[PDB]
């Protein structure tokens, strides 16, 4: 993926986005889970966001030598920080849409604090 910078209308649908991390972000901030995930690549922040978790998380996956060995897309994670992430022996990255649904197993997102008006 090099040739990208405007899709193409033939063979290639619309548009190859799928997956909530840079069209729907949401200013992140999860347990100590993302972070020994992120932290570890060269991230350092007291938050992310899921477009940063997007490509960083591809980092840790590719890097730490967890992936597979035919596409790179069968990364093979037992006893690894990614694993904290679900758990899998293994999971495909081809599909972000999936693997980023199951990282974010229950829910965590932007806090933002509000007031009930009258209070």
């Amino acid at each position: 993926m090099c040739n990208t910078n405007m899709s193409v209308p033939t063979d290639g649908a619309v548009t190859t986005s799928q997956i909530p991390a840079s069209e729907q972000e949401t200013l992140v901030r999860p347990k100590p889970l993302l972070l020994k995930l992120l932290k570890s690549v060269g991230a350092q922040k007291d938050t992310y966001t899921m477009k940063e978790v997007l490509f960083y998380l591809g980092q840790y996956i590719m890097t730490k030598r967890l992936y597979d060995e035919k596409q790179q897309h069968i990364v093979y994670c037992s006893n690894d920080l990614l694993g904290d992430l679900f758990g899998v022996p293994s999971f495909s990255v081809k599909e972000h849409r999936k693997i980023y649904t199951m990282i974010y197993r229950n829910l965590v997102v932007v806090n933002q604090q509000e007031s009930s008006d009258s209070s």
